């Protein structure tokens, strides 16, 4: 019939009516995105004088408790960054309206899926990849902090937006599924395309898995596709399996999932199960960058910064954020002092 006084739907969520006034404050303007979680509105803060994004969470708990971890770990973070320079979106505040968590965000740009989009999937140059691969290093470096020590557990092009359309700037959204460092409850997480082989092998797993989803993040920025676009984890295992070759042995031993992907013959190597894929380590990313060819699809012959010299920086940096062990892929700081970045 009526679910919170003709406020809510059937789905909990509010229902957002354009030109709507909040408290004497906020304006409500259009429904610019929604998730599982719920949806998010853009609004203008009349207090302020300046334009926000809402993120109303549904009127029910199992989404209010989440949305109050995340509400905990950006309140938090703004603690430790009071400067606003590493580059993760700003909770201004929140506050409860009609039975419904609200998150005020400050307003960003599109996001890096959107920009993928406008070129019909066909990529940004390297130039403009660098700028998103060092401000992204750098944010992982301030979640990689002690005290912090947060995994976004599902970075993709969509969860990063631009601060301003004419500016590289970019912040990273949605720390919804996100958690600090710990035991481990958790397996199905991060998105499939972007799911760190740990993940996949059901394994133990810690912040290095957010560097692995940059990794794949950073190589779609430029050619435009998904790097391991698996349809489903078997399918996202021989994928990866096809550009960086069979996990090593010690890795697979203590791979709880490992016999979902691989068997174990009786030598002691591990191959893949029979199921199409090219063989592990010939789908070369010294092919797929187009190093000695003009960059992907040859699109970027004659571009400045496109050399061979510029492609094998970024291949070596790529290609060192692919490491399958966890404990050896490269960190944030490291990944900085990169000749990528010089
Ligand atoms: C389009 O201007 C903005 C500015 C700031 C933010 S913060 C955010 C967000 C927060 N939490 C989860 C998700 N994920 C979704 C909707 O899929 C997005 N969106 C925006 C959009």
């Amino acid at each position: 019939k009526v679910y919170n006084d003709g406020y809510d739907d059937d789905n909990y969520d509010y229902i957002v009516k354009n030109g709507e006034k909040w408290m004497d404050r906020y304006e409500i303007d259009s429904l610019i995105g929604k998730g599982s979680f719920g949806q998010v509105v853009k609004a203008y803060d009349r207090v302020e004088q300046e334009w926000v994004a809402i993120k109303i969470i549904k009127n029910k708990k199992a989404f209010l408790n989440q949305a109050q971890i995340e509400v905990r770990l950006l309140e938090l973070m703004n603690k430790h960054d009071t400067e606003m320079k590493y580059y993760i979106v700003h909770l201004k505040r929140h506050f409860m309206f009609r039975n419904h968590l609200c998150l005020v965000f400050e307003m960003l740009s599109y996001n890096l899926y959107d920009l993928l989009r406008n070129t019909n999937f066909r990529g940004v140059s390297l130039n403009l990849t660098r700028k998103f691969a060092q401000q992204m290093c750098t944010a992982l470096l301030f979640l990689a902090t002690p005290e912090l020590s947060i995994i976004h557990c599902d970075l993709k092009p969509e969860n990063i937006l631009l601060c301003n359309p004419k500016r590289s700037a970019i912040k990273i959204v949605d720390f919804g599924s996100s958690c600090q460092l710990g035991q481990r409850i958790y397996q199905y997480i991060q998105s499939r395309f972007y799911r760190s082989p740990e993940v996949l092998l059901g394994m133990p797993y810690d912040l290095a898995i957010d560097m692995w989803s940059l990794g794949c993040i950073l190589v779609e920025m430029h050619t435009g596709e998904p790097l391991f676009s698996g349809a489903n984890e078997v399918d996202q295992m021989n994928k990866i399996v096809e550009v960086l070759g069979i996990p090593p042995a010690h890795i697979l031993d203590q791979a709880p999932k490992a016999r979902k992907f691989f068997e174990k013959l009786p030598d002691g190597t591990w191959n893949l199960k029979k199921t199409e894929y090219k063989p592990p380590g010939t789908r070369k990313l010294h092919n797929i960058l187009g190093v000695e060819t003009g960059g992907p699809g040859g699109r970027r012959a004659g571009e400045s910064g496109h050399t061979v010299a510029d492609y094998l920086k970024f291949k070596d940096l790529i290609l060192r954020m692919l490491d399958y062990d966890p404990k050896t892929r490269i960190q944030p700081y490291y990944a900085l002092q990169h000749s990528f970045f010089k």
